[PDB]
């Protein structure tokens, strides 16, 4: 199975995308903050990570450029900042995608799904 | 250079796409119509396809199931369909990404480099 890693500081809205990821299938892991998101994803290798922007120690951007030291793997960026700003720096920084919250658990699954696709190809 | 296939019926919206992908060092060819994208994608060999959802002749959901036919070029979908339902079917039709009508243009070509950079990798 392909292993999701979902880092977001807030519970509920992790357990609603690890909840939803479960029913179709994934295997998931979770991390709570920065530093616990850039040690799960060495020592589990995710095959992508959902990464929140606003993160206790280290926010996503830090997060997501130490990712892209070493690897590919697929970022989708959660953010409750909608700005376009905030988007482009996301993509530019190395997100795969960026979507704000709140979102629709459907279309992230299936983000999820069309970037898992990518890889393989 | 990386060439930008942009299919969208309303020549102002496809003006203002090649305008600012031009303006990024990309190469540019156009379509206003399903079946000419279809010549067009077969014929020039797009690196990404920028691909409006209301085309006529055929929409943009054919034209994306006929290039994942042979092909796992990038596909961004346009859309003026601002509802759950059409982002999910797009994506899971085979389009890369889902971007609503109207859009940032800095997004969107944040949105072309980060798909054009994973192909790269």
């Amino acid at each position: 199975m392909k292993k999701i890693l979902i880092v977001d500081d807030e519970k509920p809205i992790s357990d609603i995308i690890k909840f939803n990821l479960a029913k179709e299938g994934y295997d998931t892991i979770t991390a709570f903050d920065g530093r616990e998101a850039l040690s799960k994803y060495e020592e589990e290798n995710p095959d992508l990570i959902i990464l929140d922007l606003m993160l206790p120690e280290l926010d996503g951007l830090e997060v997501a450029k130490e990712v892209r030291k070493n690897s590919h793997v697929p970022i989708i960026m959660l953010s409750a900042k909608d700005s376009e700003f905030d988007k482009v720096i996301g993509l530019e920084i190395g997100a795969d995608d960026y979507v704000t919250k709140p979102f629709s658990n459907r279309e992230l699954l299936a983000r999820v799904k069309a970037h898992l696709r990518r890889t393989e190809n």
